[PDB]
RNA sequence: UGGCCGGCAUGGUCCCAGCCUCCUCGCUGGCGCCGGCUGGGCAACACCAUUGCACUCCGGUGGUGAAUGGGAC
């Protein structure tokens, strides 16, 4: 079941109750550090909510973020962490 | 009234204050009573359901079954 490493870690467990725009910001404002991230996205759609993706230029990063953020309080919520199961069309845009 | 009708009650017109609301949140909106038909949208709010791997927004239901007094002519 487990993944392999990905540029993008999919995140879930997120609280549901937090608007888009806000949910992004706030995750960047704890992923940032990590190494630069080219894009965040959320959706509340009943398939997606509580997720997002979080897309880092390098792996190195998003293996950093993984580790280091898992199970991390965020809007009450332990945070579930893991590499997404495939490329980000940003990624493969670029490599 | 979101949009529409019926029954009842109710002298007029302003002014202040408070309060109400999913469908023009406010002073050239509304704030007696009862009942009935019905359109839109989940955008906000609430609730229900959802632990879900995306890169085309995109589950459902609910609310107005609302809100008072005072003052001047
Ligand atoms: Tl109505
Ligand atoms: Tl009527
Ligand atoms: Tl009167
Ligand atoms: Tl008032
Ligand atoms: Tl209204
Ligand atoms: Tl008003
Ligand atoms: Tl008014
Ligand atoms: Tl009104
Ligand atoms: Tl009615
Ligand atoms: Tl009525
Ligand atoms: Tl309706
Ligand atoms: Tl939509
Ligand atoms: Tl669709
Ligand atoms: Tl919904
Ligand atoms: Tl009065």
């Amino acid at each position: 079941p487990e993944t392999r490493p990905n540029h993008t870690i999919y995140i879930n467990n997120l609280n549901e109750k937090i608007k888009k725009d806000e949910l992004k910001k706030s995750l960047h404002a704890i992923f940032s550090r990590f190494g630069q991230i080219l894009d965040i996205l959320v959706s509340r759609s009943l398939k997606m909510r509580g997720q997002a993706f979080v897309i880092f230029k390098e792996v190195s990063s998003a293996t950093n973020a993984l580790r280091s953020m898992q199970g991390f309080p965020f809007y009450d919520k332990p945070m579930r962490i893991q590499y997404a199961k495939t490329d980000s069309d940003i990624i493969a845009k670029m490599k």
